[PDB]
């Protein structure tokens, strides 16, 4: 894309703002008069002086300056705080539409991408738009204006003096080009730095454990430094880019003041335009050189948000998660069935799963047993479809699950484990989350009472006021985890995948786990990656999974008359 | 802290980098004569017109216009190339100083703390200082010089008249002091809120999965607009007081020509000063009125960059881990011996430990085993001294955990767990971390093959100079468990913590970590949190741990017969 087309992609979320550009050119436009009456009405004093003037105007003269300076102190903010509103709007419109897009992205999206990575485009190189929104935009205008007038009157005052504009301004057109393409490859380079320099502190803050036991406090020094120089030179070199642009262009402007200088020390081309057009053309080149320098200068920030707004176009034309299911299932009351299922994780070789024919009746429970990297974690990720399988099919109600939408999809399976997210919200709001507005009070708290969580969440502050979260007022594993099967309760989801514990907690939280999950959880269609011998035995069925086949399937005792897989597992339970 | 307080506390960290500020004085200073002498070899070819000036000169004119040019060019690039050095310097500096002090921390320092907020005060609180450092300074000290020189030659030509300068000062220092106070302020405020902005993306990007089994996109649409609209409020508070300030100053400063003018209005106060002295007095004051204004406009960034170094200065004067043990212990040839350590974690009412009387013999095992929430975990993080109990005191080598260096006291401590941390680098460098430059590659090799880690390593691109990480080629939980096996044969550290699995992988993967384990790892003094019967069975010493003391302790044999705490965990098991 060139600086046009980019922009022109742009444009669209700053027409939503357009007012305040409006409203801070005519601030300006009404600025620059003032500036002007101000300067016809100061020029005789100054040049002329005291002494000269008629005394009645001198005693109204305090009082058009006060009015005068009123005027444009007001003109000023006006236009200050217009063109400061569309910056920070698009800004704001720019970060929320980078948050919406990461929230639409797949579960496998964020295998192959840094938190660092994304935090950085959200803090960052959003950021970076808000020169080219507003201020390089009217500063471009008004230098271009500016421009194109005095050309005009070039060429109105002396023709033939003024060819030397078209011989030069295709070599500072051609200069502009090469740095602006140069502005935007550095503007790329500092965001990927960014980037990494937001990596690299992540990824000592999530290893900092490993730094303290084995040292290596110097190597992660090392480490950080060399990504802070390389962030420091991609500063200098944006710095030297638009440092060497300037003067140069500047040189090739005043080319044309020397070669009118040239011209002019020759009698014969200087009686012919009278002596008195030169004049007037070499003030109209001088005062051509500094709006041409205002522009320069405004190109390397208007580049900056160019650079930043192809790299956020680009991530915003990407490719979300694949919702062409038109199908609304309202309850699961039937079976979730495997069919032939063979699915491979993106990027890896072997199969994580492999001609997996599993059924799940309605209102039954089926126990996944299986060693780690087995595959039953891969089944429950697949039942919610957070990935999709490569062959095979699985049938909710009869139908594909990619025939359903999405979120009706979603809404038909509970997620019970041990790890919980905790939303930064209050403790109502995270058993009743995203649905606040259809559970009431009441609701929630018969629902945490069935869940037997009533007890410690009585016992905080503002009981199920109380704002919790990851960062604040957190929880210890059994807390979470009853939290997690009260909101599973008043969702009253048909199918629930339940990620059992690995580790028992003390005698009284798990006495309530158990009573809440075998009581009041587990009466609908259940699927447990199970992992004590208790609830194996307590299961409608049992699959167990190996290396990514099913090897046996049946009930507690079948299998144990069997005497397979299950049979020496159970035996070394 | 006072404007002046916090600037001479940043100064030291410019003082490395004076040089790039003196060249840029220097280049400004030169750029300043050759515009005068452009200046004067130009007033005439304006004013008076072409025709009157020697038509030799005008021969040699382009001439001097191009080496003009060249000259302003130059001196432009020294002066924006240093001050942006500068700027970059200490902006770096200021990063790594923050990343070494974020370092040092304690472990109970980042339960408190966002990440998210860590990350913005390194990449944007960090920025901020850069506008204070080179450019602000000079700008202020170029403006305050032509402020305190225009100051004089209004005394010298009218010290009567200059009285209202007297006057006016006062109350424009202190409308200055307001907003440069009201700046800190927002910048302080702005700060703060782009570390909610990264905290609220930082939490939906760990619970995406959550969010998309919910729902909830649209509550967190909600919940993040709700931030970017913060930021971009706390944006346009800024932009709002330096708008307000910058006019009333300028207001305030054009008081002094209303005065003039009034007082010209008097043949009596005009036939006295010659009415010659007026109009230089009122020039002066017009000329004056630009720098206050460069002054006021520079204001706004050098407060952002002062609040910025407080935030920063306060936090690298914060409380690192204590370290004031002196003696070195080489390597740990006897017992740890827990002497009546009572632990209570930062924050929380009830003790983790209570009254811990737990001895490790030298060369022996000891499993500890207990429900999750025990204990257990408190005891491995105490030993390698992450907290400090309350009361007690751990005995390594007869003398106590708080007696020796934190670094020679970790270089005696092994932790093996199934979690593993891959540091972003080859995979010799993470066997051989922190001591490269110890062990050689023969060495490395030796340790891996021992580890039983040499086969899948083998089956990678580079075998031992594959790049991994946490971001990039990762590997399964088997794999980084081998590599951490291998990394502590290599360190051959007399102590041993390992934190047991509790899920069994595949059979090849399993039989693995256990021969490495067992033949190569279990031959020191080991403390294992175990999981499996099969462990505890072949360990010397069981301690059982419930609600944070020990209720019962002796051999698997010897627990069996007591028909304590052990008896009924194995019987489950
Ligand atoms: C073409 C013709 C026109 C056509 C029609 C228009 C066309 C379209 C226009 C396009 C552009 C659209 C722009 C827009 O549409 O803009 C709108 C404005 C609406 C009008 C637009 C149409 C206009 C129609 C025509 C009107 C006119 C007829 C709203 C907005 O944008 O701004 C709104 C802001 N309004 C202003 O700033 C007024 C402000 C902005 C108005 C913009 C005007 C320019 C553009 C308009 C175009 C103009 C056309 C002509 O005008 C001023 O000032 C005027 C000052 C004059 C300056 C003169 C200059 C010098 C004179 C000459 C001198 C010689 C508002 O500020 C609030 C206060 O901020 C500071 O106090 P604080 O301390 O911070 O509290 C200021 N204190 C200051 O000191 C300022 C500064 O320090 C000055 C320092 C200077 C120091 C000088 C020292 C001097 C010393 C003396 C010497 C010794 C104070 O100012 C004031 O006092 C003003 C003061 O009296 C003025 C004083 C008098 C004048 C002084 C000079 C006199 C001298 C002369 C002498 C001769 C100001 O009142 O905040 C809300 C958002 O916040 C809220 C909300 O409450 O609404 C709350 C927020 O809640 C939370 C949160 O969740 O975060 C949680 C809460 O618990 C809490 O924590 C809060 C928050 O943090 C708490 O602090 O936050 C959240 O709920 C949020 C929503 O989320 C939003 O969605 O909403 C903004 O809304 P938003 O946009 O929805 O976000
Ligand atoms: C008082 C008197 C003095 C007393 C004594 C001094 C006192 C103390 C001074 C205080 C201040 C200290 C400052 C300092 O101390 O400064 C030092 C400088 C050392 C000298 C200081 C003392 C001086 C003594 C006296 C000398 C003089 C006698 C080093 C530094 O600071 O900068 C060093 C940089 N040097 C410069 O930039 C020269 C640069 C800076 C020098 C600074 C001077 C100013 C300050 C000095 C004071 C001056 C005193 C008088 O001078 C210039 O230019 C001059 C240009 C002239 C401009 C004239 C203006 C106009 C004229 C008038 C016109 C009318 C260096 O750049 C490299 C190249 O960058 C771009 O190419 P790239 O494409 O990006 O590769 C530039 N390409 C450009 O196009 C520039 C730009 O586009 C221009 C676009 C313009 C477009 C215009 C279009 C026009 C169209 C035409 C019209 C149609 C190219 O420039 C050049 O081509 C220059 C070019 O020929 C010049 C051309 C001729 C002139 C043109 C004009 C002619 C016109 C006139 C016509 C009449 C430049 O060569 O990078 C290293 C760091 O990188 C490395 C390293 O290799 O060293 C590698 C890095 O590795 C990695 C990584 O890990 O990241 C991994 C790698 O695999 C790889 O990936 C790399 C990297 O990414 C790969 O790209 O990165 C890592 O290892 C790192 C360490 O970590 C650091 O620790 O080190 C920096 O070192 P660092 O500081 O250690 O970091
Ligand atoms: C002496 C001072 C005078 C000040 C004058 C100030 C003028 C204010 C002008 C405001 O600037 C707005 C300029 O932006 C206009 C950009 O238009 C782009 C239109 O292109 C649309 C192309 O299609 C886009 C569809 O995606
Ligand atoms: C001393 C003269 C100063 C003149 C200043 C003029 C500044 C203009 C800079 C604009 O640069 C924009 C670069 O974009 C390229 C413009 O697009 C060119 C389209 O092609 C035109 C084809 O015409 C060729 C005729 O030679
Ligand atoms: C016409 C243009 C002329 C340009 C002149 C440019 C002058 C360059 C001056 C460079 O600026 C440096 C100013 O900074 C000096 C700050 O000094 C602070 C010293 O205070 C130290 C106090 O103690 C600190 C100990 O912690
Ligand atoms: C129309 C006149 C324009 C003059 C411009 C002057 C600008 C100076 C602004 C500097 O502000 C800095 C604010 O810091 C306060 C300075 O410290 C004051 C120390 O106390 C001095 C005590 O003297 C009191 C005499 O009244």
């Amino acid at each position: 894309l060139s600086t046009w087309q980019t922009f022109r992609r742009l444009w669209p979320t700053i027409a939503p703002f357009k007012a305040g550009l409006i409203v801070a050119g005519v601030a300006l436009i009404l600025n620059a008069a003032s500036d002007t009456f101000m300067l016809s009405l100061l020029k005789p004093l100054l040049d002329d002086g005291f002494g000269k003037t008629d005394r009645s105007v001198l005693v109204w003269m305090p009082l058009v300056v006060i009015g005068l300076m009123i005027l444009r102190g007001i003109t000023s903010y006006v236009s200050s705080y217009c063109i400061s509103w569309v910056s920070g709007k698009v800004v704001m419109t720019m970060r929320r539409r980078l948050f919406g897009h990461m929230m639409g992205m797949p579960v496998s999206f964020f295998d192959k991408q840094s938190t660092g990575t994304l935090l950085s485009r959200i803090t960052y190189d959003s950021e970076q738009v808000a020169s080219s929104s507003s201020g390089a935009l009217i500063t471009v205008v008004r230098e271009g204006a500016s421009i194109i007038g005095l050309f005009i009157m070039m060429f109105y005052y002396s023709w033939q003096l003024s060819i030397i504009l078209i011989v030069l301004a295709p070599i500072v057109s051609i200069a502009i080009r090469v740095v602006s393409k140069r502005f935007r490859n550095i503007s790329k380079n500092m965001q990927n730095t960014m980037g990494q320099v937001t990596t690299s502190a992540e990824q000592m803050l999530k290893g900092h454990k490993e730094v303290l036991i084995f040292g290596g406090q110097e190597v992660e020094t090392k480490r950080f430094d060399k990504v802070s120089n390389r962030m420091r030179l991609q500063g200098m070199k944006m710095v030297s880019a638009s440092s060497i642009s300037d003067p140069i262009i500047q040189l090739i402007a005043s080319l044309a003041l020397a070669f009118v200088l040239y011209a002019a020390s020759f009698p014969s081309v200087m009686d012919s335009l009278t002596a008195g057009t030169i004049t007037v053309v070499f003030s109209s080149m001088i005062a051509l050189m500094r709006p041409l320098k205002s522009l320069t200068n405004v190109n390397a920030q208007f580049q900056r948000g160019m650079a930043a707004c192809q790299t956020l176009f680009t991530i915003l034309d990407s490719e979300q998660e694949k919702d062409e299911g038109k199908r609304v299932i309202e309850r699961a009351t039937g079976d979730v069935e495997f069919r032939n299922v063979t699915f491979t994780y993106p990027g890896r070789d072997v199969p994580a799963l492999r001609n997996i024919n599993l059924k799940i009746p309605a209102g039954k429970t089926v126990a996944l047993v299986g060693r780690s990297g087995s595959g039953k974690s891969t089944i429950a990720s697949l039942i919610t479809r957070f990935y999709d399988i490569d062959e095979g099919e699985i049938l909710m109600d009869g139908h594909d699950l990619r025939e359903y939408t999405l979120a009706s999809l979603r809404n038909q399976v509970a997620l019970v484990s041990q790890n919980v997210h905790l939303f930064n919200d209050t403790v109502a709001n995270n058993i009743a989350y995203a649905r606040t507005e259809q559970y009431s009070r009441e609701q929630i708290e018969e629902a945490a009472r069935m869940a037997y969580a009533m007890d410690f969440i009585n016992k905080m502050d503002n009981g199920l006021d109380t704002v919790i979260g990851e960062n604040g007022v957190l929880l210890s594993g059994g807390q979470r985890q009853r939290i997690a099967i009260a909101r599973a309760l008043l969702r009253d989801s048909p199918i629930l995948i339940l990620d059992e514990a690995t580790s028992a907690l003390d005698t009284e939280s798990e006495r309530a786990i158990q009573a809440a999950l075998d009581e009041l959880q587990k009466n609908r269609t259940s699927l447990v990656i199970a992992h004590r011998l208790s609830t194996i035995e307590k299961a409608d069925e049992i699959v167990v999974v190996e290396d990514g086949v099913i090897v046996e399937r049946g009930t507690h005792n079948d299998l144990l008359e069997h005497r397979g897989v299950y049979a020496q597992l159970h035996k070394m339970q």
